[PDB]
């Protein structure tokens, strides 16, 4: 045999450093231990692993922030599409526990969030073409089912807030920004189900700097004929997130998706030289220069996240993944939240 | 052999209809005929061909837009990091020939615009390690290195701006938005190199509802401290790019990546009932439900499209496509520009 | 408000059907309830739904295999680096308790499941760098890490085994192929922690037509050299997992990731008219063109899947989701699977 | 403003080293000058950089080997879908020039080129459905359709080829590996439009150690039937292979896609301690850890690729890449080539 041949494939090697930690993942003849099966995840690598990581920089936000500012101010970012889907209960929890600080989303969040109060959304199927569903008035977001009805019964919905808000504006003075807004449409439709009727409930702001692009700009556009005048404006809105990280005495960032929302908080969190933790879970590559697929080392070399913290990102669909985190995480410190408000 | 087998491996088929058009790539014995090359890419298969399309429907914008309205209001739609790419001077090129009616990027493809006037933008590697660069003052994007002393050029460029805007809003009763200020902006500059400089020449409305979302936003962030009270309201913005699409004679939409950018136009087109043209270039996926990723026949359902347009998606790092598409498209047609303005 | 907007965005719709299933999350209120969670999943929307699919149809192949032929024979179909990650262990699991029929695999997946029991892989991180890595003797697979030592060791191993498989050509008229040397493999291994150990005692037949393609191969190669005149036919193999298929009762198709692996079982299943059940679990997307990409419903119109199936594919990475669906599924009806061997 | 915000987002950099390249995109108010805006992509940022690096390294290859051995060993290697498309033109063209030395694919990249000899492939759309095109006999590949009686006349074409071969083998004595079927398949379509009618012409093997994964193994399996014996060694294929690596003088890969094509051309290289040039053009990502995903860098690692070279890695569907590769590298060669043929 060759010799150069052998001595590049039989190349020797140490061995690896004590503190190197072996892949194996769960065993099955354990029976079904889903807290060791999850856990294992840890060891299994690949996307496992930062899942196993992520699990473990979202617990270490908790114990910091269990330490009105809080140890550690946690801002939770997603996108439109996940409140179309079943993760809206998800967010909803964390929000209504106060066990978050400050969110931000895009329109579609927000209104879906509202609307689903108001009439379901269904499983429907990506297949489904185009056409054949206009010519029926129904919607498609992904594999779900959005009936064009139920945004006919949002501006029933809408519209008289949106009176009462012009009102305000013009005479008890009021300056609307997407926040006020949000804050407002979350007290409005009075529903537990609301993640935007607890935010509201618990103090915690809701960024949205284009909140006009969505169902609620369409109403905001129609209204504006009958009763024009109203004014959004997202400059005192960048104030109110940015002065958040400024005065945190500690940030953690857990995004799920990219665009604006992710790009948002990063740069809130620049205003203070970086988060001090930081979890995403989204499906965007780098490849394309995008700010969505850019991987959190981008971030570092930016400031968003500080060069000692270790952030984590999770190459997933969050729909999987997120109730997944949140088991292992928030819902697992539940006592201590409610501890931290005399109520265990 | 297994009868069953047999049948089911040597299943007979009828003929395809006629007009059906053969696989059939570039023959390089022809020699380099680049114009033959690219039109080749129609019938090569897979993204070539949705290439090829792209090329015929941006095409049938242009021919229908050489028919202040024209018969073909086109929308530009494009992500921050494609102006941080040399897709800039693509852009810019578009913009300033006034071959595009309506422009909507994030707000990093307003800044990183006007400030490649003041300082350039250079080549570096995905690899590059955020901690090392941050050490330096240098800011990643993707491959791409924007040395921080850009965006403090940048603050000494823009403040007096800033004070001249909210000087303006007080006394001379300046309502400004996301639209306004990029106008404002882009005349400042005062650079052919520039996007807006051009846009603003030529009338071009460029929209922004994000635009504190990055530098500009940062700038105006600290600004506000020495001189409160700039309102940047996004509601006249949605009235303006809304009633684009609704009083266009017919209308092309061309967009370059997604996010708010590609959702905002399309919404804009839902108010007509559809955009009648619809060409997009961009790397998401649908398997996360995201907007993103939707495929056009997703935006049909909607009423975004026109059920009996022929949208295309070209699954591609616009870097790499949208010069190839343009080479094709729009430069062939310089001519029949100038002609339409009494020049040629 | 202009009516035509009005009218396209205000487009009325009717309800959808009763059999329509509403979108909705996990309740953590509720605290944590996993196997509620899961099956919550379903009902969460994108790859979530797809996931409580999957564990819907791999639940239908079982039950039907429960009524040496059975009932179903189940082809389990993995890349080379799950078996490098810990889906060693979920694969061996099932192997192990004769939960499925025939195994396909590429080359990295049979040395690899062998090489464990002789060293370990270890966690190491996907930023490693390859020149200081192969300084050290250190081969990077993802985010593991694999000491070149491993194959030093492997050598040793093997090469004896080599010796005897020539020799047992030769002399005993063994006509060896790749599934007869994994069979062999595994017996030789003699390690219950090992994949083909468990295949090899349960005549599970395993099929790699491109053994050749990774460290065996160097070995075979190497050996070769003292030892020349070892065949490894694919013929025979290609005979017989396409008879597997053609006298099946019955077959459902579990396949992780794509490339041979993946066509190799649907085009086994071809030869009986198409599979029963197909569930797969891959990262690849159609728009290249590509077989590993190519969503099933490409493979009904080759006839590969049976046009009256339901097969199902989940977006994600096998490493974060084949534990789960195999804790939902075959973790769930051990005791069914003792049954049928008398064991309960 | 506060003074850590500001100290933060104003922090100052130093200027970047004088060898910076600075972002720039093809400027079109020079025209059309195809082979500028070509070059202009290496300073477009993103993949185009990526696109202007593989044509410098492609372009080394050649300069290289234009120094039976030659001065550089180019290793070709395919997926089977790009053979489905019209790259078969672009594949065809190189080996019958006689500018590449090995060539790599799998069963569907050997069969589909002689096929198309036979009957055309046609452009469908990835949306077409699987149950309709399954009752018409029509095999769906991505946007491109193949008539299941192109597999019925491939048939009826290799069946007496393989009466042959088992002949040959059994009286000639012939040994057949997939390389040797593939020169005689080669030989027998004897049409110039085919890849292996002039690699066979020109020697250069063909390597597929899977070659039983497709329509040519449907035929073996059939015709063993009537015809049984038939053996195909992967062994000496092995053999063939590693030592085109070992004795060349230097190397280089032009790999398009993943899976066993690539990952068996660069195990080849690892036997001389790898490549001296690497450019691939695939869609796979990394985060899996799959091989096909995996970054150049992680050959490095294992010594498929010189620590001292420099591969490139172009993220795209090769469908619309490869050509353009082709035009400003090899195409632009000819002549050269022509001359180490005397023809020149
Ligand atoms: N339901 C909707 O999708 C919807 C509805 C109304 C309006 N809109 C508008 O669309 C525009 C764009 O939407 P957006 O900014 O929220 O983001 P997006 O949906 O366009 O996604 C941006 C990126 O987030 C990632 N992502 C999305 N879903 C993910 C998931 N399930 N798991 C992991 N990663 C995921 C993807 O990588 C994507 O590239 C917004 O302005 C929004 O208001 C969307
Ligand atoms: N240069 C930058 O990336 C930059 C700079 C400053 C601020 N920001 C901010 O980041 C936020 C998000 O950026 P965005 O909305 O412009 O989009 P994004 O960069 O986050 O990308 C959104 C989607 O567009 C697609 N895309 C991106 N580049 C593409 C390309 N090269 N070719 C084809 N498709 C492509 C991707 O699929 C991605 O999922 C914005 O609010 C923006 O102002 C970005
Ligand atoms: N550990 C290794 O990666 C390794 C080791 C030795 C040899 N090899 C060789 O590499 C060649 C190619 O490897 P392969 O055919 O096994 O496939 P691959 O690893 O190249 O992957 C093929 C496709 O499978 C998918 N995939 C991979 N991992 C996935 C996951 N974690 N979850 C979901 N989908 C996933 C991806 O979409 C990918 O496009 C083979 O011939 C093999 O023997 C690989
Ligand atoms: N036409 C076909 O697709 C076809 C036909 C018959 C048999 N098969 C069989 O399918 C099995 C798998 O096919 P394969 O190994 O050739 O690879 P594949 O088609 O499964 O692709 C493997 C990887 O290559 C990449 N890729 C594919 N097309 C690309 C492109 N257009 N541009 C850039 N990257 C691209 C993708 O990342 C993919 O993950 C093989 O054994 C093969 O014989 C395929």
């Amino acid at each position: 045999a060759p010799a150069g041949a052998l001595a590049a494939v039989l190349k020797h090697s140490s061995t690896l450093p004590p503190e190197s930690t072996q892949v194996r993942g769960y065993d099955f003849n354990r029976g079904v231990n889903y807290r060791a099966l999850l856990e294992a995840f840890g060891t299994t690598g690949f996307q496992a692993t930062n899942f196993g990581r992520a699990v473990q920089q979202v617990n270490a936000m908790i114990e910091k922030k269990l330490e009105p500012l809080t140890s550690c101010t946690i801002f939770l970012g997603y996108t439109s599409n996940l409140i179309s889907s079943g993760i809206r209960e998800t967010i909803r929890y964390l929000v209504q526990h106060n066990m978050v600080d400050v969110l931000v989303t895009t329109a579609g969040g927000v209104e879906e969030d509202l609307i689903k109060c108001l009439a379901p959304t269904y499983l429907g199927e990506f297949s489904l073409r185009g056409k054949e569903l206009r010519e029926n008035g129904i919607n498609r977001i992904g594999n779900l089912l959005v009936p064009n009805e139920n945004y006919c019964k949002f501006e029933d919905w809408l519209m008289p807030i949106l009176d009462q808000m012009v009102m305000e504006q013009n005479t008890e003075g009021v300056k609307w920004t997407p926040s006020k807004m949000i804050a407002r449409l979350g007290k409005e439709i009075n529903n537990p189900e609301s993640v935007y009727y607890w935010a509201q409930k618990n103090h915690i702001p809701v960024f949205s700097p284009a909140l006009t692009d969505g169902s609620l700009g369409d109403m905001i556009f129609f209204h504006s004929y009958k009763n024009p005048g109203l004014v959004l404006d997202i400059v005192e809105d960048l104030r109110l997130i940015n002065t958040q990280a400024i005065f945190a005495k500690c940030t953690g960032m857990i995004i799920l998706g990219g665009g604006v929302v992710k790009h948002h908080i990063a740069n809130a969190n620049l205003m203070r030289n970086g988060a001090d933790y930081a979890v995403y879970i989204n499906t965007a590559q780098e490849f394309d220069g995008s700010d969505s697929g850019a991987r959190p080392d981008e971030a570092v070399s930016w400031g968003k996240i500080r060069v000692d913290a270790q952030p984590v990102k999770v190459y997933a669909d969050a729909s999987l993944v997120f109730p997944l985190l949140v088991a292992e995480t928030f819902a697992q410190k539940m006592d201590a939240f409610m501890h931290e408000k005399n109520e265990d």
